[PDB]
């Protein structure tokens, strides 16, 4: 059924992945090299075997599409996928006051009592970013995320290349190039990088009315990472295709290091004893059009009938 | 037998490729998305069904590995894979004298009589680049090729990032990152680009002594392009692996637009009536070591037993 590529991967890892020590200690079973496909005219790859939140991944996506770096947008649409970072930018400066922030989430899922001091420290700052403007302006900014990457690349003669923008106009302009590419890997930077872009590069291809997209992703967490990345890039594609007036073909995903966390071997097994239910569908607001002004109500998802959800340890 | 991935692709295109007009008019049958693998401990992917020249692709590779852009190196090791470009840089300036260069190779494979005026114009300049220094210095330079891309990325505060260099030291330093990446797509540039890097990105992965490499290539010519690209990236890998003291696992190739030229449908068929002979082998000079000073005699290839070769029209 559409999402079966992930199960064939989830299996295949558990099954022939090597034990690698990751950037922490956490065991990972790994595959290097895999490509996987989904025919978006037949449906949406939200996994129906583990409920995934659409509201969460759409808000983040649009905030990417808005060239926005500031962690505030998200806070307005109670999304918290990017906070932990701004906190290190915050706890590290000369203004941080009070406590032992000195690790916060790395001793949350097991700790101390951290969740009353890390999460109160955290809510106080998340609450601050949402109201104090000079504050927002200060720590909530994050810098180089995919929004700045995609919509305003930094150039060698001080400007800003809206790489994406230009690639959607390149589609209208002529269907055919092997050059409809939006990179997010900037070699200059990855010295001073927080989280390097995982979903390192992509490419679009028009072909007789079906748009398609290929994503090269340096690494995958096949439990928490991959369910949300397969969807983000499918919403982008439905959104990029409706802007330059096309219809939608497939989505193709290519990973460098797909790996599943040694913490998560139990929990995948749990999904693998499930048996898929049909794919959800997606209404794309048909009067609205310059996709950078898609507002959240313009992407209403229909028919999402998921299984219950599984409990992960944090990917450290 | 090792090279069978290409035949399964060559077939598969002829067989389910769409007719696309390319950047010229030339018909192409296309596949978008494919990944293909070769276990370099079992041999070398020089096609034994169409003789491919190793001498040619090694010289070019080392000149890449030397951060060299100047078309001269090549001329010394009678390689001509990059001349046509320097000629447009040459014919376009205020110094070009004499003739109708006004298209040269685009009316060579069918023309005029071009091959006496284009090829004499061309040999006169190829001969000039090899001796006139201020000349070499002038038109033979080419600029942004993979050598400048890989060994000296241009930075926003006027310097030079030896991206590759740093990635081979990252291997010695620690086997494991999902961050052993050398991009060659610089969004700033591809306005003013001659030929954008086709083999857009790659990534290495150590895993218990086998190094491996994954190449994302925006487009492929599955007749002339692909035979030489599968090898270039396998020599790099044998060369990158012997430098940071590893052994060699697989090579994985991922293409955006693989396509085979409509001119070449006859000629692939010809290869497909052949039946492979075992894979060649490769001696990597075992006293020599900082791979940027690999000289050509240090990569002696052993056992190359090819079929005869097929005749292509130029990929325009
Ligand atoms: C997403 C995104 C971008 N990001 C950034 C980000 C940065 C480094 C990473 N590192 C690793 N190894 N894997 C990741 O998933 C990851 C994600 C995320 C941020 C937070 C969450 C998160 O807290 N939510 C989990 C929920 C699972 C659970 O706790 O029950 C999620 O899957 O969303 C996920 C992704
Ligand atoms: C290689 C490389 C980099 N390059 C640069 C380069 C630039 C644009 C391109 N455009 C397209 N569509 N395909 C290409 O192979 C190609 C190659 C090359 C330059 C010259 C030759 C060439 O003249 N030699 C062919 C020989 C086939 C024949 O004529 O019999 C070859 O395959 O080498 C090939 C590649
Ligand atoms: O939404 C996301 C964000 C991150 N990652 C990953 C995969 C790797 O485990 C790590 C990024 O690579 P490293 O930094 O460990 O090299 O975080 C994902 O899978 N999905
Ligand atoms: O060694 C090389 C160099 C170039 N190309 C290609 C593939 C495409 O046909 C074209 C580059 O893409 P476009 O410029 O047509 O988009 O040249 C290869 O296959 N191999």
């Amino acid at each position: 059924m559409l999402e079966q590529p992930y199960l064939d991967l989830a299996k295949k890892v558990l099954d022939e992945g090597h034990f690698k020590p990751d950037r922490t200690h956490t065991g990972t079973y790994s595959i290097f090299g895999h490509q996987m496909r989904f025919d978006l005219s037949k449906g949406f790859p939200l996994l129906t075997t583990k409920k995934v939140p659409f509201g969460l991944i759409k808000s983040e996506l649009l905030w990417f599409l808005h060239g926005d770096t500031n962690i505030r947008f998200l806070l307005q649409h109670r999304n918290h996928i990017w906070d932990e970072w701004a906190f290190e930018k915050w706890v590290k400066s000369d203004e941080y006051h009070g406590p032992d922030m000195t690790d916060f989430g790395h001793r949350s899922q097991k700790d101390p009592e951290f969740a009353a001091v890390y999460h109160e420290e955290m809510a106080k700052f998340d609450d601050r970013v949402l109201h104090d403007d000079a504050f927002a302006a200060k720590y909530g900014d994050l810098g180089l995320v995919y929004g700045s990457q995609w919509r305003a690349w930094h150039t060698s003669k001080g400007d800003t290349i809206d790489q994406l923008g230009d690639v959607i106009e390149q589609i209208k302009t002529h269907p055919y190039s092997r050059r409809l590419i939006v990179s997010a890997w900037n070699p200059e930077d990855v010295p001073t990088m927080a989280l390097p872009p995982c979903h390192t590069l992509y490419q679009f291809y028009v072909n007789d009315g079906k748009l398609s997209l290929q994503l090269y992703q340096r690494s995958a967490d096949i439990f928490l990472g991959v369910p949300f990345n397969i969807a983000s890039y499918a919403l982008l594609t439905h959104l990029v295709a409706h802007e330059c007036g096309l219809e939608v073909g497939e989505f193709i995903h290519t990973f460098g290091d797909a790996h599943l966390y040694v913490n998560h071997l139990d929990q995948i097994k749990e999904q693998l004893s499930r048996t898929p239910r049909p794919a959800p569908t997606l209404q794309l607001n048909p009067d609205k059009h310059d996709i950078f002004d898609f507002d959240m109500k313009d992407i209403k998802l229909l028919n999402y009938d998921p299984y219950p959800a599984i409990k992960a340890p944090v990917a450290v």
